[PDB]
């Protein structure tokens, strides 16, 4: 019996059973080759590559699994890979996946369970400080012009507060610096930064304990990507999704708990006072820019542990569609739907289209609910923007687009139609000048707005004026919706006989 | 086969390409014609030729639908459009546009009168009391249309009182009763400009016209193109064809009609005698439940087994996008060259329902102007939105020369990643609005008819000044060609099926 949500290796096996994984046995260079193969597979929605013979590898360190949450063909279920991180039927839609995650918020949180070390495959091999050699690993060089090799693209950073009440799991990119050090972005408003600032506040900025875990339970890596509330430990919600506690063991060199079935675990201390230049790194909007960036904190690795024949999962970001659109975007959408429900807005669904590179959040609006409020477009846009852009859930989003409930927001052909035909350029767009800008957006990073970090965000009204007051019946001029059902069925029936 | 010159040769070349289905079973012109057309358009399928319409006579008529719809890439996807011009069927939309511009530099060839005996449009001739427009199997195209639309891919002919300008153009035309048709006749369209000349000398109620169906395909393409005022479209159609269009006189007035037209209607137009028109399903995808001039039909002439060509507008992609959009883009490129802007290409993406005009900028030419985003956006908007060529266009989008503007994947990528919402958009408040845009028609801007247009800057600030090298993070552009080729070569050996 396979349990893909609880075991990374069972997740591999079910993708094999669905012919959605290719074991590549010939020699592949971690320098560019891995990365280009991944981009080709993401962009035509093809099977996930599993590289078994990397140039420079040892028997144990490591294989690479690329594209762990890319899209695949509609026949097998196109979001199948996502659905298997949650233990759901491979044909489940992304609307359904979202509404499942919201149901699991109502279930009892189950905290992790400690198990004996001999039951943790992550403890099979252990390396102390003098045996750590990060430059000897077959780490990938993923994009032309990247500043280094990125070991950490699909692992889980684990940090805990000084008072021990909140342990955080999240994903952020991590670059190998030298034989013992990794560096990466630690920016507001992310929780990794909030926890580090709390270590600085009690005098320990140069010695923050961390763990970095690869090939965790798939449900854990997906909740690592999700912006749940401050103070809530990811592990307890992951337990609710699994229906059982995640099994964990303690680190060798600190008090943190790591999943027992991890492929690889790195441990150490993070310093906010000892910094290094990071990047460049190809990013979720499709670009490598040569900008040297701010200097970033340094992670010092002091121990590692791993399984026999260990597998590193990898994400290679860029043009749609990859994990930075299917996870970051759809998990912002999950929490955006939750926020509409708690603040009383009449939203049926939310979604971040892949074609818009996770910059556009579409809200599908219930028209009876909207009419009950007896409001105007100007007041509704302000209320919505104030809810979303002044909170952490809104951070990556630069344009919020409001459409009526006759639009399938999960179909980008319906969304681009409503966008160009139902909003007046400029006049139907409300600017928010004083809110936090998203620094990765290229129109921000490559402007003066990078110095100031405020504004450039908008709410765009694609709801007709009459739709705020009452019913408004119009015909949509295509085959499926423009003609009555009986005629559609008759044309579909006689299609062959006509001569097609 | 000369498909640019003969409508029946166009139908045959489509037969030879398996791009035409002769439908022989009985089909109702009430909704069924329309629905079949929509299904064909939307999956880029072969054009339906309806041979046995309920209510038809032997001669009046069949319907060809989807004459400038898209087809499979294997056959050439703009093949139908290339055939209107006599070009190879795999010619790209880029090459089609550039061909139309090269044809502006050839010598115009005015029409040539031929004998009435050699002219098929004269095979059958009806006099005034033999006109019965309600006995034609005219299509009822969209649910909630305000009536039956006979004129959707025919050619209106109007001439100035001095005889020096003959205009050919397309505009929708709805049957009102047994003798009368009504259509939109609006500024700034040449048909309104010419009608107003007749009103100015006291003949607003008796303007001669003709209406022709199944014209030479090159003529129906130019009829949809905004060429300059006072140029008779016939003369440029001649330059395109490499010969004069062959024409014959109308029975009841002095206008000349193409000799091979399937059907010709003749009469007088009145601007002061109005009737309710519409609603009609339109180029942006809607019928809304929301008073135009009257055309009096006084004579008709037609071929044996005549064929009415039909366009049914709606969602992308149909003739309102492949012709109206691309021919605005053709004239938009001509205006850039004439005004001196650094534009390599222009296109109106079909996905944006012909509301978006994308302009591909040459960065060395832009850098040579020593300008800013604010000043360039003003310069571009002032050229386009204040002239007839910019009439349908509500957003102009400026991109650099690394974007293929003919591929909508790269357009939407550039759009969302390279402009700051609002701050990088310049509103034009005092220019004329397109009254068909749904955001205009369903707001109080329907009554003012000004504003709601903008130029959106999608060129990075540094690209106005100098080189700017970044990597595009996909497979074919992100990696060296050698490595791209190596991966493609070994793809099957890895295990991909
Ligand atoms: C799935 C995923 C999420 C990335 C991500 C990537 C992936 C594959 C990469 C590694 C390919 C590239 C860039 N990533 C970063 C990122 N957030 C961040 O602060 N820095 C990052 O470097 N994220 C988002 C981050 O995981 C979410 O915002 C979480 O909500 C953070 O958790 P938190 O709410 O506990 O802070
Ligand atoms: C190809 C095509 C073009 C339509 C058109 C359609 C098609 C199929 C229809 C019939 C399906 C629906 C609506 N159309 C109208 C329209 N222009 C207009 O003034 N009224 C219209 O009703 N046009 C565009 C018109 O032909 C262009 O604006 C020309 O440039 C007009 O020529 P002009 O420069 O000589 O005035
Ligand atoms: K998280
Ligand atoms: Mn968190
Ligand atoms: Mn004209
Ligand atoms: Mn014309």
């Amino acid at each position: 019996k396979l349990n893909p949500a609880l075991e990374f290796r069972d997740f591999i096996q079910v993708l094999k059973d669905e012919d959605d994984l290719i074991e590549i046995t010939e020699e592949i260079d971690p320098n560019l080759e891995v990365g280009a193969i991944m981009r080709k597979a993401y962009e035509s929605h093809l099977p996930a590559p599993l590289f078994k013979n990397l140039k420079g590898a040892s028997k144990d360190l490591f294989s690479i699994l690329g594209c762990p949450a890319g899209l695949r063909s509609k026949e097998k279920g196109d979001h199948g890979r996502i659905a298997h991180h949650l233990g759901l039927d491979p044909k489940t839609t992304i609307k359904e996946i979202i509404d499942y995650l919201l149901e699991c918020k109502e279930k009892e949180p189950l905290p992790p369970i400690t198990v004996p070390v001999s039951s943790a495959p992550c403890k099979t091999h252990i390396l102390s400080e003098e045996k750590i050699h990060l430059q000897s690993l077959p780490t990938p060089y993923l994009h032309v012009s990247d500043g280094g090799k990125y070991l950490q693209t699909y692992g889980m950073w684990i940090l805990q507060t000084p008072d021990k009440k909140w342990t955080n799991w999240s994903i952020a990119a991590g670059m190998v610096v030298d034989d013992k050090h990794i560096t990466g972005l630690v920016i507001k408003p992310q929780h990794i930064r909030q926890i580090a600032d709390s270590w600085a506040a009690i005098g320990k900025a140069n010695e923050i304990p961390f763990a970095l875990c690869f090939g965790v339970p798939p449900a854990a890596i997906l909740v690592s990507s999700m912006p749940i509330p401050e103070g809530v430990s990811e592990s307890d919600y992951v337990g609710a999704i699994l229906g059982e506690s995640v099994p964990v063991v303690k680190c060798e060199t600190n008090d943190l708990m790591v999943p027992a079935t991890s492929e690889m675990v790195f441990e150490g201390t993070l310093s906010l006072t000892d910094t290094h230049l990071e990047g460049p790194f190809g990013e979720m909007h499709g670009y490598v820019f040569k900008s040297q960036g701010h200097p970033c904190p340094l992670y010092t690795v002091k121990a590692m542990s791993y399984r026999d024949n260990a597998i590193l999962p990898v994400s290679n970001p860029g043009l749609c569609t990859d994990e930075t659109h299917t996870l970051i975007g759809s998990l912002v959408a999950t929490e955006a739907k939750e926020l509409a429900i708690e603040s009383g807005l009449p939203i049926l669904d939310a979604f971040m289209p892949y074609e818009a590179q996770a910059l556009w959040l579409i809200l599908k609006v219930d028209l009876k609910g909207l009419q009950a409020l007896k409001t105007t477009p100007e007041e509704f846009c302000k209320k919505v923007g104030d809810i979303y852009f002044r909170t952490k859930v809104g951070f990556i989003v630069h344009e919020i687009i409001l459409v009526a409930d006759d639009i399938d927001i999960f179909n980008f052909k319906e969304v681009i139609w409503a966008y160009v035909t139902r909003h007046t350029p400029v006049a139907d767009q409300m600017a928010f000048d004083d809110v936090t800008s998203f620094p990765l957006a290229p129109f921000v990073s490559q402007s003066s707005r990078s110095k100031t970090m405020k504004g450039g965000k908008c709410v765009t009204n694609c709801i007709f004026r009459q739709q705020y007051e009452r019913s408004f019946d119009y015909i949509t001029c295509n085959f499926e919706k423009g003609y009555p059902k009986g005629l559609v069925d008759k044309v579909n029936e006689n299609w062959k006989r006509y001569g097609y």
